[PDB]
């Protein structure tokens, strides 16, 4: 068993959602590498919540996991939680019915306010799953022996229709040979260690660094010495406070970012580190490369990913990275 599915992304590429069958009611899905649960809006939500998302509607051979909850928070001040389920749930052609769902009945206020979104699909490591008290596979991980190699692969695109591939590697979707790295999952999540990077076409920097792959992760989260490194190299950039991070006029062209994984060289380039515009028709622009600080951990996020085809091997485990076609 294999399955592909078509993700499309917010506005300006803020978040990627994914048709996903739940239950019997079709949803769309933020896919996180960075987390381990799956949650849905649920029926017991605010009405005033539910406007504007589609909720999930239990199937008839579905199980309330009865004593269970689970409980969530992320990047900010945003929280989610709720009951636990055990229905149905159809990824792309791979069907389980052994998936444990997490039912929402109170969520914070981006999660309401953000219409279409309904919810996500963690596929980190299923170890920091929060359901309580016993804590649940996620999707891949559940389906894992379904599918014919015990893997997935991703292809995000800029302002387009990406893909999501579990259990095989589509060839048409990347150019080259894929480089693989070992995988750290020590925290819960998708880590690996880079050499070095290279800043526009500088010379490239020995000393590595630990990064997670995160797709729900829009940036790319830096250590700052590294980003006072980069816009240093981005004429008139400022580190405009009350506004997050650093901005440059939307017409220049910043350089490229590259992250050096053994031999190979994964590109950004510098037209993606020029995220978007502080506000409407604006005249300057925000960059895809911020401070990680907050967090004290260097995370790669979307705008990284948007420029490689990203396979996640559970064998290993090990990420595997090919220039996307
Ligand atoms: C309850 O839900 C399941 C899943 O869609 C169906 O197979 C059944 O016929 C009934 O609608
Ligand atoms: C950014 O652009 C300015 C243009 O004034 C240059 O002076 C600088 O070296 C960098 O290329
Ligand atoms: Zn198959
Ligand atoms: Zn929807
Ligand atoms: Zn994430
Ligand atoms: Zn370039």
């Amino acid at each position: 068993s294999k399955g592909s599915a078509v993700t499309t992304p917010q506005n300006n590429d803020e978040e990627y959602l994914t048709p996903v069958t739940v239950g019997k009611s079709t949803l769309h899905l933020d896919f996180d590498t960075g987390s381990a649960d799956l949650w849905v809006f649920s029926d017991e939500l605010p009405s005033s919540e539910q406007t504007g998302h589609d909720l999930y509607t239990p199937s008839s051979s579905a199980t309330k996991l009865s004593g269970y909850s689970w409980d969530i928070s992320y990047g900010d001040g945003s929280s989610a939680s709720g009951d636990v389920y055990r229905d149905t749930v159809t990824v792309g052609g791979v069907t389980t019915n052994k998936q444990a769902v997490e039912a929402a009945s109170k969520i914070s206020s981006e999660f309401v306010q953000d219409t279409a979104n309904d919810g996500l699909l963690g596929l980190a490591f299923s170890s920091i799953n929060t359901v309580q008290p016993k804590a649940q596979t996620t999707f891949f991980d559940t389906v894992k022996s379904q599918l014919d190699s015990p893997l997935f692969a991703v292809q995000l695109k800029h302002d387009a229709p990406g893909v999501y591939d579990f259990g095989y590697i589509d060839d048409s979707k990347y150019t080259g040979s894929i480089t693989y790295t070992d995988a750290d999952s020590s925290q819960g999540y998708w880590g690996f260690s880079t050499d070095g990077y290279s800043i526009g076409d500088g010379s490239s920097s020995s000393s590595g660094f630990s990064a997670i792959a995160d797709t729900g992760t829009t940036l790319i989260l830096l250590d700052d010495e590294i980003v006072s490194a980069y816009y240093e190299q981005v004429s008139g950039a400022q580190e405009s406070y009350e506004a997050g991070g650093y901005v440059f006029s939307c017409s220049t062209d910043l350089p490229d970012f590259t992250v050096v994984i053994g031999d190979y060289k994964a590109v950004v380039p510098g037209k993606y580190i020029n995220y978007a515009p502080v506000s409407t028709g604006s005249s300057t622009c925000y960059g895809g490369i911020q401070s990680n600080s907050g967090l004290g951990l260097s995370i790669l996020g979307d705008v990284f990913l948007k420029s490689q085809y990203v396979v996640f091997n559970s064998e290993g485990p090990k990420l595997g990275f090919a220039a996307q076609a």
